[PDB]
């Protein structure tokens, strides 16, 4: 399927144990997609002071359209040293590995895969 319904655990930035997906734009997009498939991906909501506490390159989920079955359609955009790879809508948050951190909420998304 071109899209997959996922329910992403929303993590507090100070709880996150693994603060990015890797060392290159291509690796972080690769690893993010793998962790989304495997159900091992968390979401951090972006506010003042969040991104400096996480590791670049960043992987964002961005709204791709204006929401089937309560799932916002999203796609992946990476960022490194102020340059983004991809073009999409509003950021819903930054993706990180999930390794058992307790979430505060869930974000239902329809991921363009």
């Amino acid at each position: 399927k071109t899209h997959v319904q996922l329910s992403l655990p929303v993590l507090q930035v100070r709880d996150v144990l693994v603060r990015g997906f890797g060392d290159s734009v291509e690796e972080v997009l690769s690893e993010a997609r793998q962790h989304l498939k495997d159900g091992t991906c968390g979401l951090v909501e972006v506010e003042k002071g969040v991104l400096p506490q996480l590791e670049q390159p960043y992987v964002f989920i961005k709204r791709s359209d204006a929401a089937p079955h309560g799932h916002v359609m999203v796609e992946l955009v990476a960022e490194l040293e102020g340059i983004q790879y991809g073009r999409s809508g509003e950021t819903l948050g930054v993706l990180v590995p999930h390794v058992g951190e307790i979430p505060v909420a869930y974000r239902k998304v329809l991921l363009r895969k």
